[PDB]
């Protein structure tokens, strides 16, 4: 998968590039209990999240993550840097805040359906749209046309998930509470794999 | 008033989400006599009260606000729904206590005061450091960085309020007294609409 030029898109209305990070690390964000991630998933799911996680931190927060990464460094005692984590943590959780409220503005769309098809063959997507862009046929075209290039990433990574299945259809429900539900759910998650590993004979990292 | 993670913040050291709920429903928190809220405030403020008291439990402990509104609904008569709020607006309040020390052990600063001015136009903050942390500008521009968008949100808030208003200066003391005093006074009349009501 491709990552330049993330967070133009993303500040645009291309919220989607958010998923792809997701799937192209196979991470959970969509939990029962997105209070409690401990409780359901597996040391690799827990990772996978926390990979998923720092990824998009990445993409999203490069000056803070950059910041993040050198205050990281400076620690020495494992808890020193479990806490450098979660101080920043935070710090990632508001930002997001100003962005999505950011991007959701551009999109002039509250909430949209995205479905994945996918069988023995290629795939496909349909965007689902709200009354207010089933009557504005131009910006319907706008959004096809930003999210397509992500769209199709993503609809390559999830066929090659699902090689030789049967017949899935996935459903995206997609708003600006949706979108700061997940991301909170993998900052949890990412926490929670790193107070493990911290825990442990293996107590090094740089994940 | 929509957050990601304000969990997380909060204990953190954003204690700044508390406030922002308060404004955003213009809720009364800064009491004359907060034994008698009956006695201070009409249905319609006790209303507000009651808003913003459940906004911060289902914003600070959604797994808290759920058991709560289980039990709340099973209970019939509204003598035991008064039941069931008391309950669970102790352990509430024994939760946020906790929160609170986590936050200022993260804050490092025993007391910190915020200005908000809002004028004609757009208006500013100012948060006065005590003299430790105004010595220790890493600390300051770290607790300015983590509250800031809480700020904006506040601002906002507090500019739609200030409507074509003169000059106005709102000064929040912010400790981990003040902040136990202000929920607690929140849960008293938040109790007194639901007697009201039920």
């Amino acid at each position: 998968p491709d990552f330049t030029g993330a967070r133009e898109r993303f500040l645009a209305g291309d919220v989607t590039i958010v998923l792809l990070i997701a799937e192209s690390h196979d991470a959970p964000y969509r939990l029962a209990n997105p209070e409690d991630p401990e409780a359901d998933l597996s040391d690799e799911q827990l990772e996978r999240a926390l990979a998923a996680y720092l990824t998009l931190v990445e993409t999203l927060f490069p000056e803070l993550y950059a910041e993040m990464k050198a205050a990281l460094a400076a620690a020495k005692t494992p808890e020193e840097k479990i806490a450098v984590f979660r101080e920043y943590n935070a710090r990632f959780l508001a930002e997001f805040d100003a962005l999505i409220d950011q991007a959701f503005a551009r999109l002039k769309a509250d909430s949209l359906t995205l479905k994945i098809h996918l069988s023995q063959g290629k795939g496909s997507y349909e965007i689902i749209f709200p009354p207010e862009v089933q009557a504005d046929p131009e910006r319907a075209a706008a959004i096809e046309a930003l999210w397509k290039p992500t769209l199709d990433q993503l609809l390559a990574v999830l066929q090659e998930k699902h090689k030789g299945k049967p017949a899935t259809t996935v459903t995206y429900e997609i708003s600006a509470e949706t979108l700061r539900a997940a991301v909170a759910a993998l900052a949890r998650a990412a926490e929670a794999a790193l107070r493990r590993k911290v825990g442990s004979l293996e107590s090094s990292g740089l994940e």
